């Protein structure tokens, strides 16, 4: 019973923040295993930040530069490397609490946990979606630098994002942890602009099996569409595509709530056509896209 | 951006334990040596209607609670029931016990909520208790025990345990004390709660949000008394403001510059004027489960 937007426990990846300085520069870092990973920005100091020699800066460096400190105790640093965007540190002392994890790059739509640090420490937990113009619509403040977004699978970490920087628009925009980023950002402090964003079409319509099973019905018709025509009308309102394989994805929402996948879409073109009529869906008044069909199984089942 | 924030739950996770009784099974919390739960967990599948715990306690003992941190089990060496909750003295210090208090929180107020099942934790999300002490959460069969929690710097505190779900869908839990919020018995019988209202606090602390971000097409330059405000509040299904939250309103009254009661003349007419088709915040509605501090918290 209820539906809220609901992250994983962040346990395991708190135990592996820390925070890495180099200069009066400061940020989180990613400890794990015998490795610190950090957005490479650390090395850069005001001069620096507007447009950043990276490659010559890095070699400018020495591991005594670098300060790594877990809670109040200073890790040793004894190399250092840059992989695309994203700084890796070796340390003398492996990360006893580093939990099963993977590095994945996720696709537009896709969600996940973020913890927000500052200074090393985790302030709070939310879930996120990776937006189709590969921003996130994130909460951070200044010092937030370094703080990862992550999905978990049984005990498995998968490491998705690394946090980078904020837009004029107040959107966010990051990495995954190889270092390269999502969508057509540099690390540079420099005002930069996001192309136009969609809204993820999946994920409305799992929203909406989410409210059926829930109880809210009142946006229910008789009515089927094609997947064609569904599709027109998805991208005349700036909506993704919803593909074959969204269909099958939903398949188990389908089933558990009776009603085929090309009848809820039908629902969805009305409300598109027509809005709510002052109504709510699960107390909103906006279509939630930041729910996934994984995410509505797993937190209805 | 404005998201629901919850706060980091570690601390928690590593004091989740499971807790058995035959078959009847929830979760409990784990602090120092001593595990609290729901005493819902000695019930039988017959006693779960109209049970008599007193009754039920007396023929239970240490032995019969099957205490579990993951497949690690804890033995009872004590046990002892505080009104709806049941302490159990194990013989294992948690050593991941964090700094904690027990707090019973106020109607309005938000805690994150660490949703688990089995001892295992699933996730964690933000919620509010409502004026009619339900709150809204999300939880499944299982998610008994369940704890709400907040985190001051190194401290949780400790505010809500999860017992059961209404006939409407919203939840109904106790205090770590076990005191229930609300008019609710531990029992499983259709309860209904009172009718809910719109948490006014977090209503003006949310239009406070919105004019530090620099939407203010709403303000007037009309004022109120707290009584009259009140007394209107009552007419739209808006709770009344209490002193507390005329108080936490200060540094958002400080920051904007806008007096508390300058702002409760403005939501007024928000009221009987409605919104004529614009928006706060990019939003239709008025969010109501974010508090002052939450606000505080997330905008610097
Ligand atoms: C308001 N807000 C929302 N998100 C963010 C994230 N963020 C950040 O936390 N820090 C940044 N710059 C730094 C300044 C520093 C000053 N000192 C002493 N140390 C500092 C360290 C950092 Cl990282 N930035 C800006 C920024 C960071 C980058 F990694 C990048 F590639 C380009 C950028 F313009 C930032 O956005 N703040
Ligand atoms: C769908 N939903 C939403 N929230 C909840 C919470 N919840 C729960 O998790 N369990 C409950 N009853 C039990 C049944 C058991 C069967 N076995 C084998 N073991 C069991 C243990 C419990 Cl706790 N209930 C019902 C309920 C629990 C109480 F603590 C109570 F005082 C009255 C009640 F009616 C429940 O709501 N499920
Ligand atoms: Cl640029
Ligand atoms: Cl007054
Ligand atoms: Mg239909
Ligand atoms: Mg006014």
């Amino acid at each position: 019973s209820g539906f809220r937007k609901m992250a994983f426990p962040s346990g395991k990846v708190e135990g592996c923040m820390v925070q890495v300085t180099c200069g009066t520069t400061t940020l989180n870092g990613l400890w794990l295993d015998d490795v610190v990973y950090c957005p490479r920005h650390v090395i850069c100091t005001s001069e620096d930040m507007f447009n950043p020699n990276y490659e010559d800066l890095l070699i400018r460096k020495s591991n005594h530069n670098f300060l790594v400190q877990a809670g109040n105790v200073q890790l040793r640093v004894i190399g250092h490397s840059m992989q695309n965007c994203v700084l890796k540190l070796k340390v003398d002392t492996a990360n006893p609490k580093t939990p099963k994890y993977k590095f994945v790059r996720i696709q537009p739509g896709q969600t996940f946990s973020v913890l927000a640090c500052y200074n090393g420490s985790p302030s709070g937990v939310y879930q996120c979606a990776m937006r189709p113009n590969f921003t996130i619509k994130g909460s951070f403040l200044n010092g937030s630098c370094g703080s990862v977004g992550f999905n978990i699978d049984y005990d498995c970490v998968s490491f998705c994002y690394m946090h980078h920087m904020v837009l004029p628009t107040g959107v966010h925009a990051g990495t995954d942890l190889e270092g390269n980023f999502y969508g057509p950002f540099v690390d540079r402090q420099t005002a930069q602009a996001a192309g136009t964003d969609t809204t993820i079409t999946v994920n409305v319509l799992a929203w909406l099996y989410a409210a059926v099973i829930n109880g809210d019905r009142w946006f229910l018709n008789r009515f089927t569409t094609t997947l064609n025509d569904f599709n027109l009308v998805a991208m005349k309102y700036n909506y993704e595509p919803l593909t074959q394989d969204h269909v099958d994805i939903l398949g188990p929402l389908s089933a558990q709530t009776g009603i085929a996948v090309l009848d809820m879409c039908a629902s969805l073109k009305e409300l598109l056509q027509n809005g709510m009529n002052g109504r709510t869906i699960l107390g909103s008044a906006l279509l939630e896209d930041e729910f996934t069909p994984f995410d509505v199984v797993r937190q209805c089942s």
